[PDB]
This record gives structure tokens, sequence and C-alpha cells, in this order.
């Protein structure tokens, strides 16, 4: 604990479909069969991004994630970036920033193993993996390329208050991320909802896999403008805003 | 502010002699004519480093600092260490970790500028300057050469907190440095006198520069067995104590 102060690395178990399931929360981290997918649908998607980059009127866009887990996310954002980048060389838009908490990060090894499962996004997971920070507490900076990761280990509840109010309407987007409501109920407070609230850009947006219903009140009481829209595949409803 | 977040790089004037001055707290950060020398006989000669090595009943020495500054302190430290060693290559203690903490960190080119006053010591200074990290929030640990360097950027007092329960009892020396009370009063409280001695190894010493007398009583009611002891040269007076 010298080693960790408080931080404890995420204890994992690969099932039997080779799948990384949290020891910490009892379940998967993703969807062994669609995975990609879905985090392009609801991440991407929900938060309309794909769209918006050749529109966006600044040279950085800013994402800001709950909870980053294997990277899934973020490499599924950077790929998406890339590939924007590429069809779209001369647009305001030339730079990522991406923020995004972990209390639990993996292990390495863990992390290596997560990632084989999506062969397509290798070129930018090896890169993750080369830079991965130790599982100590604070921020994490990741020159990654015009991308810039941050990575806050700890609890974010604890943690958002050291984006003060300099970062107040500085985030485009919001990844409202991490396990479940049911699985892990400490992360889904009122005080995160307020803190996504005051961190957005005016037009800036939210996406989550959950429609929890306290959730989808308490980002309302925060200020988001809130709607229903189809989850994933046969999944009904997943929730998604946007600041005024 | 996406930058640095709160952080604030150190903002430095060199001076007629070419040495440090912090504009932050208006001081020279060291002694142009006796920083070394004066490092050595306040926190190694106070905390009694030197004898206590080769005595040392454990394979890890644990150094604890207040204020990194330019990281003087910690090099001078280095360097007895690895005198240490090397007069002593079958001791029982093997290993050394020091903790720090900064709320203004020096940018590189700053570093290195004060790091020339002190050309004795360019062999470590040369490895700190290589791994130098950028000047973000929260904990940065260093592995150098045996020697770990972990450096917490930001508020002391609401940094140490972070080192919970689990750190108690594990501090063998404390440097209880950074500018003069006068010149940074906030430093200097309660909360950090009381938090020093939970984390203060029984036996467990502390040395600093100061003998301000409610920095004297502060740490008496800390726990503390504090006595004075001659200033540095002409200095006349200067402060040390012992846990139990």
């Amino acid at each position: 604990s010298l080693k960790h102060y408080s931080i404890q690395p995420a204890n994992l178990e690969f099932n039997a479909e080779g799948t990384p399931v949290s020891r910490d929360f009892d379940d998967v981290y993703f969807s062994n069969d669609n995975g990609l997918e879905e985090t392009r649908y609801v991440f991407l998607g929900g938060n309309q991004l794909e769209a918006r980059f050749p529109e966006h009127p600044h040279p950085l866009f800013v994402v800001a994630e709950s909870g980053f887990g294997t990277g899934l996310n973020f490499l599924t954002l950077w790929q998406a970036f890339d590939q924007f980048r590429e069809a779209h060389p001369q647009a305001q838009l030339q730079r990522l920033h991406f923020i995004s908490f972990e209390k639990f990060p993996l292990t390495r090894a863990d992390l290596a193993l997560a990632h084989q499962h999506w062969p397509e996004l290798a070129p930018w997971a090896e890169q993750l993996q080369a830079q991965w920070p130790m599982p100590l507490p604070g921020c994490h900076r990741l020159l990654l390329d015009r991308v810039t990761l941050d990575l806050w280990f700890g609890d974010i509840n604890e943690l958002i208050s050291q984006l003060d109010d300099s970062l107040n309407q500085k985030v485009d987007a919001w990844f409202l991320d991490g396990f479940a409501p049911a699985k892990n109920p400490d992360m889904w407070t009122q005080n995160l909802f307020n803190a996504m609230a005051r961190l957005a850009r005016p037009g800036g947006t939210l996406a989550t896999f959950t429609s929890a219903g306290f959730v989808r009140r308490g980002l309302q009481e925060a200020g988001f403008t809130m709607q229903k829209r189809k989850g994933f595949g046969r999944k009904r409803e997943m929730l998604c805003g946007v600041m005024e």
C-alpha cells in the first residue's frame, strides 16, 4: 500500500467465452458478440459524434467519460476520430481530448487480453498499452499521435471537484458509462449528475446505456434535456440528452 | 486549464547571482553559497540519516517531504543513500522510497537551470530531469535506479488525506521543508502536523529549518517529542523531533 496507496487494481476472471468479467462488480465488461458495434451505437450514436465532427466550430473536441474500464469506448472513439480526420483533413476540428475516470484500473496483462477481442482496433490498442500508467491516484496524461487521454485514477465522486470551475462549459460530449446502476450504485449520484451538467458546453450532449428512472430524473434535475432512444439491438431503451 | 486543471507551474526569476527565486512566494529556493551543505546538515543531520542507515532494521527506508521545490533535498538524500550502499552493500537496508508534495512544480527548463548550481549532483540530477513529470494533479511515481520517488502535485493539506490509514506508522523520517512560515503560512497547519504524526513510524524522526514557536507547539500537540538544535552556520536554531 505504499505500493498503491488507496488504489486497488481490477480483479478479473475470464469466462468460458474468454470475456473479461469484473470480480469487483460481478459483470462482463462488454458484449463478447457486439461490443464494438454496441459502443459505436450508444456512445458515438447517442452523442451524434460522427455527424458533429465536420460541423464542429472549434479546433478541439472534448469528451469526458465516467468509467474507462477496458478502454473500449476510448479506442472506438479514437478510430472514429482518425477516420474523420482522413475524410475531412481541412475541417476546423483538428484535435481530440478525452478525460476519463477509473476506480479499479486493469493491470497491463488483463488490458492486453481484453483488447485481443477487437483485432480491428489493434493499431490504437497497442499504443494505449505502451503508455498504460501505474495504478496510482490522480491524473495520468497520455500524449498519443492530436489525441490526448487524461486518465484519473480513484473515485469519480471525490475526483470530479478537481475539474474546477475552470473546466465549466468545456465538455462537448459525456460518456455516462461503467457498470450498471444495480452493479455499481455508488457511481450514480446527484453529485455526479450535477457536475456533469456544469462541465457541459451549451449544446453539448450526453449518452448512457441505462434508462433507470432515477438516472433520467437525476440528469433532468442537474439541467440536461433528456430523451429515451431505442437500445442497441433487441434492447428497448437508452437515454440521451443535451444541455439547453 | 484543460492543460493544467488547477495546477499552476512555478513562476521563477533568476536573481543577479543566478539563484532561482520564487515569484509565487518571494524568496530564493536555496542558499547560493551553502545550499548542499545546509540541506545535508538540516535534513540528513537533523534526522540522523547517515548514522541510521547501517543500523536500520528493515529493507526499505521511507522518507516523506512537505515541499519538493527544486529537488535539492531529494538529490542530496539520493547521493547520501547511494554512498551508503557503496560502503555498506550487505546491510539489511537495500531500498529507498521518497514521497514529496509540491503545489507549484517547476518547468523542466527552470529545473535544469536550478540544478546547474550543484555540479556534484549532476549524475542524479540528470536522471530526475529525464523523468520530470507534467504539471498535473496527483501522484507521479518515478522509478529510478532501488530508489522510488512519488511526486504529489497539488495542495499538501488537501492531499495528505490520500495517504490513508494504510500508510500509518510507515514514515521513517520527515523533511518539513518548503518556504518559511512567514512566506507560505498556508502550508504550516495543525492538520499537516497531525497527519505527519500519524504517518510516522514509532522512533521515526522529523527535522525542519524553522523554529517558529507555533510550529514547535503544533508538532508537540500532534505527538512528536521536539527539541531545538543549532541552525546551520551562524543561524541560531532549528527544530527536530522523534515519535515516542
